């Protein structure tokens, strides 16, 4: 049944054919479960471990590695009688480490709490009807409830369906609709129709929606929906569109998988030219076995060598000690890759209630009446400080520190306060703080008490649990509630009556305390209180009064106002009828006004000076709130997203507004306004997908489940610790302190920690280069390989792993947060900076063949000079008299290779120094900087010398120690590359772009 808020109470009935005294009939209950299924939201499942690692070995790029290690596998099976003990390692070393990429891999991608599942917290197990087979309720499984059923709900239900109100039993029916509005202040329900087909749900006043909960009272209703088709199921498919996007470099990542996958797939087939190239000329003396293992062992040799394995550990640790930072300040991350994408961040969207603000009602003004001189009226205001329900605050006048006690009114004030209201306080041990019992606008009352403390009854030795009530207490003490006139509709007042306690002093004679809406109390004023004497209400100074309270209730205020009266004179009791809400307004006359109370939900202190270094980083704020626009646009003045006189027209709208205008404008909408109000779940989520269709990396912050669609849509959701538990496991960051500074400081972080990752992958692709260009080098020209894959997957992930990481260690610049965020297009290379190590990687290419095949010719030990016949060792089997005055196997010697890798080592280690800038010379920024990188090169040197001695290592790795003339001739064939990249950085700093 659609459109339920608009039909009237009898059109709903007569739509489903049932009477509101019977119910359905079990059989239509059968036909309606058939058509309308159960009541309930599908669950969401994830895939296993298993589809997760799968996965893994799926994008293109992993399967080259994967490739490399069954060939390995195989040419490492049929292995000659000669080493077949560790020619295993290199098809498990590669198999070891595509496992190792995978276990973590998932180890931060997996989301491992479900927000579907924290979402059905708000379906409760149970719900009553009434059906036609019995007069009594009947309470059954809410799974089992059907449009159309007649329902009951009651006083702390959870609401089981989207439900029409048909009656209501009580004299009001006050429902919590945060969970769809974010706002805890109960909505007093009606059963009228409500006309506006596009009515959000702030206005279906006569609807119930499921998973919303009773704050008070009870109702009967026809459920016009279930299961998805409800509000909260909306919710539910809107977190269940799960995209499961990415990082940008997460997304560069996976774009440079396919980008280095096919220059390989070119490059085997251009080795395999140049490998034809020599196909005219085999004379065939070892046939084809030779040709066709000889070529695969470069294929393994340059897959390796292009893939920089060791590169999604570096990235992992590095996030992984992002996250160790952050948690520091209290924001737990709960996604790796997230910590950074802040730093990219452009539009920061924000909730207010709870998010923005501390979710607790508080009484910041009041008045009373200091004089009545006439026809002229003077009042005395008072601000209260505070922002919390926590009894912290003091009352001030002209900004100074009071005593509330010295004035007779304020005493009143406060009794009113104190008793005529229906909540309490209470101190949450667990938690640690102050939290409401009953409604936020009333505990505000009851916080004011306990600021106000008119009795200077002494309090600080109270525990905090002793303290939360203790001023009110002390007014109980004086005062005794007999009854209540509890609040309707019709007269939006509420009434207690008290008789004075047992030994009097404190007045003789029975009082009414009456709250309400200011001008029905008002109306019913005869008397104003004046200190303790009473004049009459006249028609100027009522006009002063609702004048200055409807000036607070529309300020750069816009603050929620109560007048506060106490009927002087009340019936006599027996006179009376409790029983009947009708008569209440007429018990409630012949008032004298006493004072006036108003409350707002505040910002957090820390919320301003946040959204200013935000702006001072380029990043707007957005307010999205489903809270009213008055309230909206005053929070955003308090807070400095909009200025104190800023003309709003086209910056502020609600839903309703934003749906009103063409798509087109909508968009541009989003790029011009910091305040949506009166909003839908949806319509947060809508904004964020707006703002994402301009490319803007955009962040969204919240505390309630009608931000869980915002929160998932965003590249970057992020929760409030005393927020919901939707919200959290709808994030990727948790604030656990509230504390809205945190976001700047993760952005800043994230930040920090993208430059070092930018120039890390950097770094660690500089070299793949060289060795791709070396394992073409010595494979084009017919040259025994320099390098092979054992050597080189220590390289790549030893290595340069040590240095990579050092480099994500480096010290964040200066200006880091006075910088606009960076474009999320933007590269990680580009024109200058590609050919820069394309030509650093043409050094390290050659001078790796180059000081290998420099062991053969003009070095000394030294078989050696050779000169063509090198580029020709195919034919020393068959063709030998040609290599005359040498053996046939020195071309397999490990000294030569160990010069080649000692090459590549020592460049590397050289060109992380180079890499600690991009475009400072060393000169000018100091080698002594990051010290971390120092004793990570120490170490990746210590490392490589083991390998050349320590028995074992060194047959594994096919390498033989170098000479003290053997590393001199490396020193000064790799040291080169320092000042090779460094008047690279010469020719940049000046003559390029700077
Ligand atoms: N328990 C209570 N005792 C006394 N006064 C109460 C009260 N609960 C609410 N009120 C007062 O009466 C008014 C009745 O609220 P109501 O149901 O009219 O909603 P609202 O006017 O705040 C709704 P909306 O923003 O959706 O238009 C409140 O604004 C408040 O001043
Ligand atoms: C088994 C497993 O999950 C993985 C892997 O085994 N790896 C990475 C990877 O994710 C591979 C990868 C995909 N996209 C990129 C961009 C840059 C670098 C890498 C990758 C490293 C790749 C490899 C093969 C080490
Ligand atoms: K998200
Ligand atoms: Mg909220
Ligand atoms: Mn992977
Ligand atoms: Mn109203």
């Amino acid at each position: 049944m659609e459109a339920a808020h608009s039909k009237s109470t009898e059109e709903c009935l007569a739509y489903f054919g049932v009477s509101e005294t019977t119910g359905l009939t079990p059989d239509q209950v059968k036909r309606h479960l058939e058509k309308y299924g159960h009541n309930e939201l599908p669950a969401e499942e994830g895939k296993s471990l298993w589809e997760l690692v799968i996965e893994q070995f799926e994008d293109l790029l992993v399967r080259i590695l994967l490739l490399a290690a069954c060939i390995s596998f195989v040419l490492a099976w049929f292995e000659e009688g000669e080493e077949t003990i560790t020619a295993f390692v290199e098809p498990f070393v590669i198999l070891l480490i595509l496992i190792a990429n995978a276990i973590v891999g998932v180890w931060q991608e997996r989301n491992a709490e479900n927000a579907i599942e924290a979402l059905k917290e708000y379906e409760p197990e149970m719900g009553k009807v009434y059906r036609a087979d019995r007069k009594s309720v009947q309470r059954i499984k809410a799974r089992d409830i059907v449009p159309g059923d007649i329902v009951e709900v009651a006083v702390g239900d959870k609401v089981p369906a989207d439900i029409r109100i048909l009656s209501i039993k009580s004299t009001t029916l006050r429902v919590d609709q945060s969970i769809l509005t974010g706002e805890s202040v109960s909505v007093i329900k009606h059963t009228e129709p409500v006309p506006d087909p596009r009515a959000v749900n702030q206005d279906k006043k006569n609807m119930l929606f499921s998973g919303t909960n009773i704050a008070a009272g009870k109702a009967l209703g026809i459920v016009a929906t279930t299961g998805v088709s409800t509000e909260i199921g909306k919710i539910r498919d809107q977190m269940a569109a799960t995209e499961q996007d990415k990082t940008p470099l997460q997304q560069k990542l996976d774009e440079f998988g396919e980008q280095l996958s096919k220059v390989i797939s070119l490059i085997c087939v251009a080795v395999w030219l140049i490998n034809i190239g020599h196909f005219n000329d085999p004379v065939h003396g070892g046939s084809w076995i030779r040709g066709a293992i000889y070529y695969f062992k470069i294929a393994v040799a340059l897959a390796v060598a292009a893939i920089p394995e060791g590169l999604p550990a570096v990235i992992t640790t590095c996030l992984a000690l992002g996250t160790r930072r952050m948690a520091k300040k209290n924001a737990i991350v709960r996604s790796l890759p997230s910590v950074e994408t802040l730093g990219c961040t452009s539009v920061i969207c924000s909730d207010k209630t709870g998010t923005l603000t501390t979710n607790q009602m508080s009484v910041c003004k009041m008045f009373i009446i200091d004089k009545v001189d006439g026809d002229f009226c003077s009042l005395n205001e008072f601000s209260i400080t505070g922002s919390t329900y926590a009894p912290e605050g003091e009352v001030l006048k002209n900004d100074k520190p009071i005593r509330s006690g010295q004035f007779d009114g304020l005493v009143e004030l406060a009794t009113i306060c104190a008793l005529c209201n229906d909540s309490s306080l209470d101190f949450n041990e667990t938690k640690g703080v102050y939290e409401k019992v009953g409604e936020a606008t009333e505990t505000a009352l009851t916080t004011l008490v306990e600021k106000m403390n008119v009795f200077n009854t002494e309090v600080r030795n109270l525990s905090k649990v002793e303290r939360a009530n203790a001023c009110n207490s002390v007014i109980r003490q004086l005062m005794k509630k007999e009854f209540t006139l509890e609040f309707s509709r019709d007269r939006k007042s509420m009434s207690v009556y008290c008789s004075p306690a047992k030994s009097s002093r404190a007045a003789v004679g029975n009082k009414m305390f009456v709250k309400g809406a200011p001008e029905g109390v008002i109306d019913r004023c005869n008397y104003v209180r004046v200190g303790t004497t009473r004049v009459p209400m006249t028609g100027p100074v009522k006009e002063k009064i609702l004048s200055v309270i409807k000036e607070w209730g529309t300020g750069r205020d816009t603050l929620r106002c109560l007048a506060l009266a106490t009927r002087d004179t009340p019936p006599k009791r027996e006179e009376m009828v409790l029983d009947d809400s009708s008569r209440f307004m007429e018990y409630e006359t012949d008032l004298t006004f006493v004072g006036v109370v108003g409350m707002l939900d505040p910002p957090r202190k820390e919320v301003m000076g946040s959204i200013q270094l935000c702006r001072d980083a380029g990043i707007r704020v957005i307010m999205i709130t489903g809270d009213n626009k008055g309230t909206a646009i005053a929070i955003c003045r308090r807070i400095g997203i909009f200025g104190e006189n800023e003309e709003v027209a086209d910056r502020a709208y609600t839903g309703r507004e934003f749906d009103d205008l063409p798509l087109a404008e909508q968009r541009e909408a989003c790029r011009r306004a910091c305040c949506f109000a009166r909003v839908e779940p949806s319509h947060k989520s809508k904004i964020v997908e707006y703002l994402q269709s301009y490319d803007e990396i955009t962040a969204m912050t919240g505390d309630g489940v009608n931000d869980a669609p915002a929160l998932k849509k965003a590249e970057i959701g992020i929760a409030m610790g005393s927020g919901t538990a939707v919200a959290k496991t709808a994030s990727e960051m948790v604030l656990a302190d509230d504390n809205f500074s945190t976001i700047v400081a993760a952005v800043e972080e994230g930040r920090a920690i993208y430059n070092n990752m930018k120039q890390f992958i950097r770094y660690l692709i500089s070299s793949n280069v060289g060795e791709v260009v070396c394992i073409f080098l010595t494979a084009a020209l017919g040259l025994p390989e320099a390098l092979i894959p054992v050597q080189l997957l220590w390289v790549n992930l030893v290595t340069d792993g040590l240095p990579a990481t050092a480099l994500g260690f480096n010290p964040p610049d200066l200006d880091i947060m006075d910088r606009p965020p960076r474009s999320p297009k933007e590269p990680l290379i580009s024109g200058w900076l590609f050919f820069r190590y394309m030509a650093i990687g043409g050094y390290v290419g050659a001078a790796t063949v180059g000081a290998a095949a420099w062991w053969f010719m003009y070095a000394e030990d030294g078989p050696g000079v050779t000169y063509h016949q090198l580029t020709h060792f195919m034919q020393c089997t068959e063709d030998h008299p040609h290599f005359e005055g040498l053996d046939c196997e020195i071309f397999e010697a490990p000294e030569p290779m160990t010069m080649a890798l000692s090459v590549l080592v020592t460049i590397e280690m050289c060109n992380a120094l180079n890499s600690l800038s991009e475009n400072q010379s060393l000169m000018r920024m100091p080698p002594w900087v990051n010290i971390w990188l120092l004793g990570s090169i120490c170490l990746s040197m210590s490392l490589h010398f083991l390998i050349l001695y320590v028995d074992p290592l060194p047959m594994i790795f096919k390498l033989k120690a170098l000479d003290l003339t053997q590393w001199l001739m490396v020193l000064k064939i790799s040291l080169p590359v320092i000042g090779l990249d460094e008047i690279l950085k010469f020719i940049a700093r000046n003559y390029l772009e700077d």
